[PDB]
């Protein structure tokens, strides 16, 4: 018996595959309707590889191994899509809603970011031979930005599009069915393990499911229900709610643009795009913030903040258009900043999470790499390195981190758009760099945590930040 | 007895139906989802000198209105009482806040706030209300963006603010403790024969030999169907007005109802304390010529924007919990329906705009005293549902006004821009909206909330416009 | 003269061809469009300079720039188009003045805008 915990696309997508290429074993998969917290449901979604392409990423080893698996995802869409549709009809409705993306270069934004990661864009489309070419912003289709807004430069990605993430998880959902899979709507509580092997798993209806494979794929919760076991609450590292909110919009006239529109990645990993949508709505997205507790509601900034970029920079249009629903989910935000993907030091216990801005674009490869390992392959080279029991990798010096934190938070200014004396950005530039290396110095001697989680870190409470110098010293205890 | 609609006015009035006449069966329509319903989307502030501008205490009729406010304040506890009698602790409390603190700050015109404060001022004064100005460092919880501060602040005492959804539960409970039937079906339809009073959308028909409209913004739209009446009721559009629940960051609020006075086209800032680590924060307001169940990406953004600047920068960070919808029954002249119909047996409660809600009480018993063959409240009768359209300003008064309401929509965003643009704007402005005027009616003139909607609707919706004021004056001149 | 914004560039040029013709020659071929006496030129349709004196009017906002509401630029496009329309209209029967003079013209006196009325009346008079 196989129990995958967690009904979002990852959960599914290894619950469909294991279901397809096991027809022997019984498939069962866990989790409610409500999807609570869930960073699925509150995607647009891009297909996002070259468009999630940083500097930042790229200079870094194990930044060009995701970039590498991102890439390697991309390829197994347009099957992964067909066999997805073959098990329902044409009024299911379709998982794609566009094949290509408009990466938009404007203002609104840190030079130090945008600049940057523009050219880097460019750089990982012609290092991978991707089809793409630079054109006109006049040629650009659909958008109406404010002219103080607009884009000066545009880049046509062929091949990297959008699926509506309802459409895919319902898709999920009946191809899982089709394949013999069956859904149990309630939650676990609890995997049971004795003498070095999982048993099942303890439900929160008070049943116990026996397995001899369990596969978490609980998103934000994956980590803290597997910590429970012996020894793994330092071994497995820590994931937190990257909380994201994006909204559904009725256009003013029903129409909507042809491909994604996006910017490059900004502030804290946060992001401008538009996500085109069947009958006459658009998707606009996305805010981020690291919390270090779940949170279930979008805040008044961050809906201003989404609502402002939208409007200014794609199309002035949405001003006047109808807000249908605020969406909120929480990206799986991995403490080390890698995904947790694989097998565990107890046989039959897997993990798939921390994929945080990307786990939806990865499902695919993700949950054939996982079933490999199942079945006693290897699965997908380059995942090796995010073994979900781990010490937390150090991909980045303390100083590039620093250095990164810093801009960072420049860079919410430049975004907003602030306008201040032009002194002002110099004195903060240099006065926030004392604060931010004081706070990575006091955490630990060995681990900094990625720029998202430090700044989610310096505005926490004394007590949240004296618990996170005692995880460290005791991580570090149990690897070194 | 039926009640057409299911707001705070129809529930009043079924209430006190119900209540002073238990011989006769009182059934009230309406479904549970109250589309464009604009009590559940109130915050909402029992409104009497806080809805003060110079604009409506320049006018006859607006200073009638106002009079009315007042009286209607005077009911409020006596009302509230015996509705939560007939509920228990748990049911939670109608009223939120006992006073009102109105901040004047710069984020607007001059020509708006700076009158509109010395108006409240004066009519606090000339009423011999409780009230204070005070230090704003005094007003407690608020913080502002320094550059969005009040640097004058109002207390009026005895001016508080209600639970709408709270209140609304308290009137259903109160309805059927005095014996009203509620039916959730809507009216599709008044049927009169030989001048004397509904068939229901689930194809049923209710007999009644009274009929009261409360059906908010689609009052006048279900009466006009019947003989004449389409040039003698005075069209109702939506008032659309957008408002937020937020969850405060830490569980506070203020311990007043926190206003501006109104403001470019009767939207205004407020934040109405609720139970629970809640508040309320509102409210938008666009007269739009067909219903509108959604806020708009502009209607959200300002509402939030203005808040966490003028008001509290702890909102900023904040939950949203909800954002609201509702129309306001906006009357094409700018005065309520209240009364009796040629019509025998059709009565009508709508056009409220800002302050159904806040009048309730005294509307219910006016109607109440007018079905039993009293005369109700004195002031009452020039709102008279059937009636040919006031005319409560000059068309120069209006066209100073919308040209004014405009310039203030810069003001409160608040805009940036180079100083001869202001300048540009007010004068460009002037010629299109008194072209507008002219080429509409030469009788009646739109008040400025309306004559903006039409001058930004299609031509179609003009022309219709144009035929609907021309067939009123030949019914009525 | 009436060299506008480059004067100074054309200097050498300008120079050369007036000697040129001072000296019984032709000079440099171009310039012979721009004789001083003359009828007023009209180089562009009072539609072209219409749409100009709007785009020019807008982007005085945009290069300040201006914060403002999303609604304010599409209002304000509609409402210059009527003014600058009818003060064309009213100038002359004949000439449009460019853009960058309209909008000077716009906003000068009643007296200045007559006495430019009278100007146009008796260019047309001498020139027709
Ligand atoms: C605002 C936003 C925008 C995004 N945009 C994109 C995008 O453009 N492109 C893209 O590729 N991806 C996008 N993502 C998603 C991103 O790729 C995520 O990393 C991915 O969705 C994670 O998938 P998951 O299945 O691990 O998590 P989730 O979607 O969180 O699924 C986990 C599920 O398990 C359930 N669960 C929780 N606890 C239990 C339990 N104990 N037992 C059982 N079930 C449980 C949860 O309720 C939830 O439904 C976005 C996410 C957000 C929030
Ligand atoms: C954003 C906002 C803020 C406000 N703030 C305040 C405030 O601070 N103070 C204040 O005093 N008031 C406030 N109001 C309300 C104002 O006073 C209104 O004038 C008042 O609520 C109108 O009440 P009503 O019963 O006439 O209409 P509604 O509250 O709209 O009730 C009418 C009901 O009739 C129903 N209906 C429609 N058609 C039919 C049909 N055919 N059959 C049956 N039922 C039907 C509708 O669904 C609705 O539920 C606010 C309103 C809004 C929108
Ligand atoms: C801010 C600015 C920036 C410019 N930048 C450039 C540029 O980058 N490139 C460029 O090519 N050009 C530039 N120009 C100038 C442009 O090219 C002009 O067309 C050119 O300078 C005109 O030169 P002029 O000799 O005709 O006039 P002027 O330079 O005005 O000289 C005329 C002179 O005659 C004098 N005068 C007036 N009345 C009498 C009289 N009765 N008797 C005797 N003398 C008299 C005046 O006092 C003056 O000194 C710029 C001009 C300005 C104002
Ligand atoms: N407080 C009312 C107000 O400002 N009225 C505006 C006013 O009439 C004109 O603009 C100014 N500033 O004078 C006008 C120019 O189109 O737009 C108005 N506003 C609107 N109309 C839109 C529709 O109802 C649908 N969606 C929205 O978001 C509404 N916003
Ligand atoms: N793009 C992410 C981001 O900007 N992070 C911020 C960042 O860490 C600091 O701000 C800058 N500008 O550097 C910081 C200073 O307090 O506030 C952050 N913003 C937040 N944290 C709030 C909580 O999650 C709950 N409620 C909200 O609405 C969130 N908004």
């Amino acid at each position: 018996d196989v129990i995958v915990v967690g009904n979002g696309v990852l959960g599914l997508s290894v619950g469909v595959e294991i279901a397809r290429t096991r027809p022997d074993v019984r498939v069962t998969l866990l989790g409610k309707p409500a999807r609570q917290y869930g960073a699925t449901p509150a995607a647009g979604a891009m297909l996002g590889a070259f468009g999630e392409v940083t500097a930042h990423a790229l200079a870094s080893e194990h930044g060009r191994k995701k970039h590498a698996l991102a890439v390697q995802a991309q390829r197994l869409w347009p099957e992964w899509i067909e066999s997805l549709e073959a098990t329902g009809t044409a009024a299911d409705g379709r998982i794609k809603t566009a094949d290509d993306t408009v990466v938009l270069l404007n203002t609104v934004g840190h030079s130090a970011l945008d600049d940057a990661n523009f050219a880097a864009v460019l750089t990982a489309l012609k290092e991978a031979n991707a089809p793409h070419e630079e054109i006109a912003v006049e040629s650009v289709d659909w958008i109406d930005p404010d002219p103080n807004s607009r884009p000066l430069r545009a880049l046509h990605i062929e091949g990297e599009g959008s699926v509506d993430s309802g459409i895919l998880l319902a898709a999920l959902e009946r191809s899982f069915l089709q394949a013999g899979g069956r859904l149990h709507p309630v939650d676990a509580t609890e995997i049971r393990a004795s003498h070095g092997r999982v048993e099942g798993v303890v439900t929160d209806d008070g049943d116990f499911l026996p397995a001899g494979h369990v596969v978490v794929a609980a998103g934000a919760r994956s980590q803290r229900l597997v910590a429970a076991l012996p020894g793994l609450a330092h071994r497995i590292p820590r994931i937190y709610d990257g909380v994201g909110v994006s909204a559904l919009v009725d256009t003013w006239d029903g129409s909507g643009p042809a491909t994604v529109l996006r910017t490059s990645n900004r502030a804290f990993a946060c992001g401008l795009h538009l996500v085109p949508r069947a009958g006459g709505s658009v998707y606009i997205g996305a805010t981020n913030a690291v919390c270090l507790e779940p949170r279930g509601a979008a805040s008044i900034a961050e809906t201003v903040f989404l609502f402002n970029c939208a409007t200014h920079q794609l199309h002035r249009g949405l001003n006047g258009s109808e807000l249908r629903k605020v969406q909120v989910g929480s990206r799986p935000a991995p403490i080390d900043g890698f995904p947790l993907i694989g097998g565990t030091s107890v046989e039959g216990l897997w993990m798939l999470s921390g994929t945080y801005r990307d786990g939806l674009h990865m499902s695919p490869l993700l949950a054939r790499h996982v079933v490999s390992l199942m079945d006693g392959g290897t699965g997908v080279d380059g995942l090796r390195e995010f073994r979900p029991e781990r010490d937390l990798i150090s991909a980045w010096s303390r100083e590039e981190i620093l250095d990164d934190v810093v801009r960072h938070t420049m860079a919410t200014g430049y975004e907003f758009p602030w306008r201040l004396p032009l002194e002002w950005p110099h004195m903060m530039e240099t006065f926030l760099q004392g604060p931010f290396a004081e706070l990575a110095d006091r955490l630990s001697d060995t681990y900094t945590p990625p720029a998202d989680l430090m700044t989610a870190i310096m505005f926490s409470e004394r007590e949240q930040q004296d618990e996170l110098i005692a995880y460290y010293a005791d991580v570090h205890r149990e690897w070194h």
